[PDB]
């Protein structure tokens, strides 16, 4: 009963800037969405629940007021820390941003960018783009299993069936 | 705005009770997402979508968890009944029951958490149960959205067509 005592709503009212936005799908629902992921793996973990809501925040809205992160509790320095470790840099290759986070992210960052994934993973049920659906589906094999299969190998076999549901897809249809 | 102060992870806590099911946790979350995201930010209805399930699918399910929380837990229990089937209930005759006698609120409950079941037809194949769920969608919770708000209603109207383009261009 630890999860009752997280105080996340100021976490959830920060994401609320991203009403209104699409990333290839909704990004203020995906935020709410990588929470419950993680909440279903049986993390009940104040920094990295906190930090789920809020984790494309930073990357996805422009000039954002970072003191709206940081003056909301004593742990908002280390949910920051955390958010940062995820949050890609300005123009870095997102190859490298990926291979970065599997050499020298946090165990938290890690658990935090492979629940992100099933929930774009599952966005991808609802696209047709197809070009789009292939290379997100070969991102995810050669860079987001291998997390998976460091920190958590049930978040590996839900990667696992998604990218095999999805590659199905286009085979018996785009 | 009133978001910060509404005391939610308690009825997060009593979600948790759905992990191990079909996924009815996160779908609990995500219908109390998609009603954030379409601007409802009161304290009963949060609380319900978070929860509202729970009776639905846990048998034996001891209420006292949810009406001992806070001084709303008996209008929030109160809302959740009125989205739960009966145990032995026609399907038809709920979903119009609701469009009758249903409050605004139970009725915004509903249409979200349809908008979140009809995302998660994009992962079925199942092809017959797809149309059906179209066709029962269209036809019961399309008018539902159309009282209480126009954006739902347009939301599960572009899911409907998409999942029936995806019918005819694939068994
Ligand atoms: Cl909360
Ligand atoms: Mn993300
Ligand atoms: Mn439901």
């Amino acid at each position: 009963g630890v999860l009752k005592g997280i105080y996340l709503a100021p976490y959830m009212q920060v994401a609320t800037a991203l009403i209104g936005k699409a990333r290839h799908g909704n990004m203020f629902r995906h935020q709410v969405d990588t929470m419950a992921i993680l909440i279903d793996y049986g993390y009940i973990d104040s920094v990295l629940l906190k930090a789920s809501l809020i984790h494309d925040v930073i990357e996805n809205i422009e000039d954002f007021n970072v003191n709206e992160i940081l003056s909301i509790d004593s742990e908002s320095g280390q949910v920051y820390e955390l958010v940062l470790e995820v949050t890609k840099k300005k123009g870095q290759e997102k190859t490298e941003y990926l291979k970065n986070i599997i050499k020298n992210g946090s165990e938290k960052a890690k658990i935090l960018k492979c629940a992100d994934r099933i929930s774009n993973m599952i966005s991808l049920g609802f696209v047709t783009d197809s070009e789009f659906i292939e290379r997100y589906c070969n991102e995810t094999e050669l860079y987001i299993f291998p997390i998976a299969l460091e920190v958590n190998f049930e978040m590996y076999k839900e990667l696992m069936a998604l990218v095999v549901s999805r590659r199905q897809y286009l085979v018996e249809c785009g």
